[PDB]
């Protein structure tokens, strides 16, 4: 089962959290969690008129059943005053790593399931663990057959 | 409150309902309740394949009385007959009565007018406002500052 | 070689046309030509405020270098007052056979190759004879794969 | 002249049609996104692409020009994305910057095609780009009342 997120249904929630996120003078500037928290970052940005955005680059490759992840880029810093995105958060893997690389930050993302619940500060929409989140950047408008041939 | 409906979302929408239709061969035509209904109806000919597409047309006149302005021949045997959706069912309860032996579907339904139709795809409570594509459009928007 | 129409494009051109239509009073209906036509009919019932919409359903068949048509149902009278509308023209085949059922109507459409434009008494967009549109009601969002496998 | 309305879906497109001018992706180190507006592009690019490295110049205006922040080196190998090219105002800057980089965009207006190594779409001079993320589905009223 798939929870699609299209670019619109995407930057309501976006504008949603950024509501939340006022004023905007408390902020120094924003930390996107590339590649998901681009985006979302993107949205923030124009929302708030934040123009220092700056970026936290974090691969992760699954062995089985361990992770080995690298930070192949890191915004300097302790997240004072910044705010950090990223797009979902669904075991919290990731989540635990950046709070721990940036531990005075404001951690948020769009979309949180049950397990990385506890480890963001403030998020806007609810999935399930067993729902995958289909977003906007991974898909396309194409042709799709009709259902019957007839 | 308000639910918002993209264009996308309503087709993704109107492909779950359209699954639930098959096979297509039980099907003589669709007939769309104006103008609700068009664009759903159009969306389950596509996918159903169905080349038949006719319409009913309802106005409205102490009391409210309904008035049909168009009406489609027949007594909607082996016929689909769809709205975008249904809150109370007052306009449910007059097409039921035209098209008695129809299967009337929707896409959206609330709470009141849930009983009325044969089948539909989502839920919405009835306090809110179901907000379709046809009424929006991408405009310009200020930022929250 | 194709043209990709999204329903926010198709509904922004649709708005164009129902401008040139105005006043709307001067409209006694709009008779939308099935399939093609449901669509943007039902913009412009919605953009002049007309509840009188009906449809003409006529089926094509290629057997070669010939069409036979079937009209499965149709609207009364000849248009008088009416506007009829589909959502594009090709070769203007389905245009010449409407219009001969439907003389007194405002035949228009959204899109229009140079084939079929002298058959229309107004139209949107220009679009090339070698030129495929590629309507919403036929696409959907999907997954795509990235262009690379990185 | 008037507006040139950018949804989302067409963005994407564009920025699709871009990303397979940039192959092979071996050849790129990173990408350096110029906010705010090649974040959208540069995320989308990095997707497509399959590169995990993305940085950020931030410039703000005062003119004269102001680094807030600026990516390391002098560009070797990285891709330098903004949504668009009007004069070339900031594009000369960004040169300046990161030389030995790929400065590309997704729109291009005349005054400002030379300044840039790639482009998909050609924009008139004097026509306004209404970008996806100024814009939001709201509400429209009937052109008709
Ligand atoms: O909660 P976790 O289990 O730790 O995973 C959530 C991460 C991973 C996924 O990105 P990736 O799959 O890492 O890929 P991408 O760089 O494209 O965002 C998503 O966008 C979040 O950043
Ligand atoms: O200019 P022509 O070469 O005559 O073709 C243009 C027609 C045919 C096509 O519809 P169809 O392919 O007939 O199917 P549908 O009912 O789905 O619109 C299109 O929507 C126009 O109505
Ligand atoms: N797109 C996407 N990437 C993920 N990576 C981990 N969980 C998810 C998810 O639900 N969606
Ligand atoms: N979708 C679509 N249907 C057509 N039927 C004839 N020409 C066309 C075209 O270009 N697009
Ligand atoms: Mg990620
Ligand atoms: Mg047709």
């Amino acid at each position: 089962e798939k929870y699609i997120v299209t670019w619109d249904m995407l930057q309501i929630h976006a504008r949603k959290l950024a509501s939340r996120l006022m004023p905007s003078e408390q902020w120094k500037g924003i930390i996107a969690v590339s590649r998901g928290g681009l985006v979302p970052g993107a949205l923030l940005a124009r929302e708030l008129g934040i123009r220092h955005v700056d970026t936290v680059c974090i691969s992760s490759y699954d062995h089985d059943n361990q992770r080995e992840l690298k930070v192949l880029k890191r915004a300097e810093g302790d997240g004072e005053g910044f705010i950090v995105i990223d797009d979902l958060v669904d075991t919290g893997g990731t989540a635990v790593a950046i709070r721990e690389m940036y531990p005075k930050a404001h951690f948020v993302t769009i979309f949180a399931k049950p397990a990385g619940r506890p480890l963001v500060d403030d998020y806007v929409v609810d999935i399930p663990q067993d729902t995958w989140i289909e977003q906007p950047w991974d898909m396309g408008v194409v042709f799709v057959p009709p259902i019957s041939g007839r």
